[PDB]
């Protein structure tokens, strides 16, 4: 059957299409039941995560390839964003398959390298029923709600099942609950595939002059500011297996669920949002934006440690990320101009990741794009506009804010004359909050921004926070960009494999371990505090945010190869793993300058 | 400056725009999904205002003044209720910024009143922020309309508004302190009477009254010939008083309805009192979540008397009776009514008109009847409020018209598409279908049948048809909801405690034995505090769990015993009819009564 054709349906009448294409017949590819991604048109994850969503109201993370969802420990409920138990079961188990169950297939034969996944209908004495999407193509027998039986056999106790194909491993079933008896734990990576390594280049003197073409606006706006220079020794880059990035991506769309489900029980809670420090008359309008900008985040950066050890979070930048260009274009520039390797680097589709993100997310026809007057921000700013017309949107770079005004009325307009509603910041959230706190001693019954003044003096707040503005990114991102959201985080998922033990007070634990102070609302390393157990400060860095709250988070050293300390970084576009960068420096604190890494995965 | 001209912007960016008419749908303000006002009325504003600057609003209401009598508020995010408190013009508790204030009808407020929004609080005066009471351009700027001058005298303030033959009944604001504020304004009992009349038998209603060819009119005939009751020159009365009473009560009993709704829905423990097949409980939530404003209309069981004003039940799924008040008493009255009275229930064919507008439906509205000629009218008086609303219908009476094709997808008699349904069918009913039934791993609904022989649940939970009443109405309009509302809303004026068994309380009060999901006054019982079944009900009912809620018998006007029902259209009063009966039990066989309400 064509590409679309609706098959039939599966208990509770859910549909089943053929996914057929054919060199004979790039967004439209997604499948949403409202704002909720169900998956890709049409493979067997989309429907067994449609199947799960539109009957449960719950669905797994995102995975590239099916087999990966049997290496997944809970699925979300939509309507609360509460986080759900998944357990999961090897074929040939005391733990019976029941129907609505998940089945996973290991890559393998018939399913070489994707795998598959599909949902049990119903069991028997001897036999199971199932429905799947994308391994059968022709229309089903008329109210048949159930693709392919299994060969199911009762020995003992255990519960193993036969596939119609002699080339596939049928990994096991998933259910979802708490009782763990006769399941499979939490699969932790070998540390040895996750460390880093070092290389070089052969130096046939690629990087001598202007190897960054000047040419291309984009890359000449890098120079501008940074020269034809990305880092110390331009011939050094170093390396991850391919295994360890597989983890990074999994660590990262596990860690971002884990944050917004933490963001929503702050917002559920006046005790714990009070912690933030956030100016009280902002509390409803951040849980507004919560409600209905839930899915409207574009882009975020992860700051982790890898290596043997293991893999720890130190903070999760959702608010503003720079760093964006650089594992962007210039180190495909890089890699273009001397690395003839086979591997490849983790950020060389940042800017098509970006485009989709645009392109699904509600923002208005034009946006202005509010940067600082630093042209060490020009770059990240003209990295994103290309990426926003990509998405088709157009746009107009605003520098400062000398160019905004008010009309008669009170309207925000901006040099051209034009109504400024939707807007991209490279600002942060945190600088128009602190315009607020500057006039804190008034009783204001609202967000004190100005609607007109004299010298038509505009101002960041007089914008971010004017009612009818739409922006990017949305105000609740300050909650999970706050630190203040890790002891929470611990506090909710203790003892998790990503994360550090981290409290608002240098518990007893901390002591023991040794511990980093940093300022909740800080940024580029300002005002970090590194104490081992020994009590010595094995480091220390100055900055503006000394004045803060603080919070202790378990000590756990960045790894040096090479000479450097090496940190490295994800990317999340739209909620999604979206690439990696490392940044590297002789302290163990990254730092504002700090350097980027040329880092490339290898097979 | 012409309608709808921006003049300015208050505290946080709330624009003030003039709502200059001297310059249908258009005229309703939104903010999303939630309703804002009328543009662009005071209340409107005000009411923007606090949703853009606190995440709050307050019920519908018909004039500004009426604001002044409400105690709560919602916080739209959470659908959580919060406390409001009045205070007098010249109460101790001074006027804080952000706080609303009422201005009672009067002057240059004549039948309207007023409200604005206190924005700045000095040591002289005040400043505020309102909407419809000027129409040209502010100063560049200035965040606020006027300033009024506040006297503050021994630990009391006062303020004195610009105008002359104005009066300020104070101000408001949402806080658990009750200090200095004001009990709930209560109407006196002997306004809430249900008077008795009778109209000049100049021979009205001796023969064929009822249009006939009007396919409504006839319809209603084809089941109940030229008859409303036994006499139909007689009928009942009601103050304005009581009406507007009627009114502010449904408006907020509904909101407390759905403030259940969502706690319900956020406890399991709760919801597994309604036995609603667990299979469906992720149905319901989602529902709650993404059809939240899609209701259409709903009723409501009422006792109204000198005793004061209770609640029995809210039908917030299958209605009932919208014809009688709606159309056949319009008839009626315009047959044989002189009076300056009115029937308020008129405008319900329009109030659904605009429902239905606002309401997402699809383009093609098929609505699904039994068969019976007795919901051929109900069914046809809707289907022409849809037409009214644009919507293209098409009437299934029965299930027999419906089947798959190939692939499974449901069609009509004429191989359409089935993807949006009204329904008159009670969703219990759906709930029944599945009962009847193997550890299934979802709704076991039908995509495919040898016979093509379809079903209720094979096409009200099938996932791409969209239903009106929506599935979480299934939870308010279920008796087991009402435990739950005194448990949140103890005492309140117009709950009866309500418990699934019968507590002392109860027994020395005397109750109403009600089968939780069942309707029409099937198998309700009624014993007294002496412990005396004074009456009793049989039904299909019987086998289902029940809850007790403490006796309060309906009057008795003129020898039948009158029960008051108000309808709901998008969560507002949408007109009021009675229904009398020999005994103290509503029956669906008990008559209509005409009603006018007078002033
Ligand atoms: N001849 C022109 C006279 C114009 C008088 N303008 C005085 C304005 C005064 N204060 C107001 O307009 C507020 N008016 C109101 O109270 C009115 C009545 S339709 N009600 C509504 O806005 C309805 C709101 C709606 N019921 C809701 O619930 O929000
Ligand atoms: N718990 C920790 N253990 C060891 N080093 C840490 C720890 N937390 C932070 N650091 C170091 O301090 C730097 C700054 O902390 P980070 O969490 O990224 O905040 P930010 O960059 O926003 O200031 C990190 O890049 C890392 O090198
Ligand atoms: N607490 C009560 N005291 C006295 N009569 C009651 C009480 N509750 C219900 N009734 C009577 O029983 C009838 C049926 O109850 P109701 O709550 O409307 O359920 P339904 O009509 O759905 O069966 C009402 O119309 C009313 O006359
Ligand atoms: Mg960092
Ligand atoms: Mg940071
Ligand atoms: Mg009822
Ligand atoms: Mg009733």
């Amino acid at each position: 059957a064509p590409f679309g054709t609706l098959l039939g349906y599966a208990p509770g009448g859910v549909a089943i299409y053929s996914s057929d294409y054919s060199s004979l017949d790039d967004a439209v590819f997604r499948s949403y039941i409202d704002d909720e991604y169900m998956g890709h048109k049409w493979q067997a994850v989309e429907f067994a995560r449609r199947f799960l969503f539109l009957n449960y109201g719950v669905v797994f993370t995102d995975v590239g390839m099916a087999w990966e969802i049997f290496s997944l420990r809970f699925l979300r409920e939509v309507v609360n964003d509460n986080i759900l138990p998944l357990q999961a079961f090897p074929n040939g188990s005391p733990r019976a398959p029941v129907a609505g169950a998940l089945l996973i297939w290991d890559k393998g034969g018939e399913f070489k390298d994707t795998g598959h996944v599909a949902i049990i209908t119903q069991l028997h004495g001897n036999k199971v029923r199932i429905a799947e999407q994308n391994v059968i193509h022709s229309p089903l027998p008329q109210g048949q709600q159930w693709t392919r039986e299994l060969e199911m056999v009762v020995e003992n106790g255990c519960y193993t099942l036969k596939d119609t194909f002699d080339d596939t491993t049928i990994l096991g079933w998933m259910i979802q609950t708490e009782d763990t008896e006769y399941s499979l734990p939490q699969p932790e990576i070998a540390g040895e595939l996750l460390k880093i390594s070092g290389a070089r280049l052969e130096n046939k003197g690629q990087f001598d002059g202007k190897w960054l073409d000047e040419k291309d606006p984009l890359q000449n706006a890098y120079v501008q500011a940074n020269g034809q220079v990305i880092n110390q020794d331009p011939y050094h880059y170093y390396t991850i297996t391919e295994s360890a990035e597989q983890e990074l991506i999994k660590a990262t769309n596990e860690l971002h669920l884990m944050y917004l489900h933490a963001t929503d029980k702050v917002l559920k809670d006046d005790n714990l949002l009070a912690l933030f420090d956030i100016p009280k008359i902002l509390w409803p309008r951040l849980r507004l934006s919560w409600q209905r900008r839930r899915h409207h985040m574009i882009t975020g950066r992860m700051d982790f440690c890898m290596d043997e050890r293991g893999l720890k979070v130190y903070e999760y930048n959702a608010d503003s990320a720079s760093c964006h260009t650089e594992a962007g274009l210039i180190l495909e520039r890089w890699a273009e101009q001397g690395y003839k390797g086979n591997g490849f680097n983790p950020a060389e589709g940042l800017i098509n990741e970006l485009a989709g993100a645009w392109k699904h997310s509600r923002a208005r026809p034009f946006v202005h794009i509010m940067q600082d007057k630093d042209i060490e921000e020009n770059y990240h700013a003209q990295f994103m506009e290309q990426a926003l017309h990509q998405a088709g949107f157009e746009t107009r770079i605003l520098r400062g804010l000398d160019e905004l005004g008010w009309d008669a009325a009170g309207q925000l307009i901006d040099g051209e004359g034009r109504l400024v509603n939707c807007v991209w910041k490279t600002w942060a959230w945190e600088t128009a909050f602190d315009q607020i706190r500057e006039v804190s001693d008034r009783e204001f019954a609202a967000v004190p921004i100005r609607t007109g003044h004299p010298q038509n003096e505009v101002r960041l707040i007089d914008v971010l926070l004017r009612p009818e503005v739409l922006v990017f990114e949305p105000l609740w991102t300050v909650i999970p960009g706050n630190k203040a959201i890790l002891p929470i985080l611990w506090s909710l998922f203790p003892h998790h494999r990503y994360l550090l033990d981290t409290d608002f007070t240098v518990n007893d634990e901390l002591v023991k371990t040794g511990y980093a102070v940093k300022p909740i609302a800080g940024r580029c390393g300002s005002n970090i505090d590194l104490v081992s157990h020994h009590e010595e400060v094995l480091d220390k860095t100055s900055g503006k945010f000394a004045e803060q709250k603080n919070i202790y988070q378990q000590l756990w050293c960045l790894p040096k190869v090479d000479g450097k300390y090496i940190q490295v970084c994800t990317f999340t576009v739209g909620g999604n793993y979206g690439g990696t960068c490392l940044r590297g420096d002789e302290s163990l604190v990254i730092k504002k300058e700090s350097d980027i890494e040329p880092l490339i995965v290898v097979k």
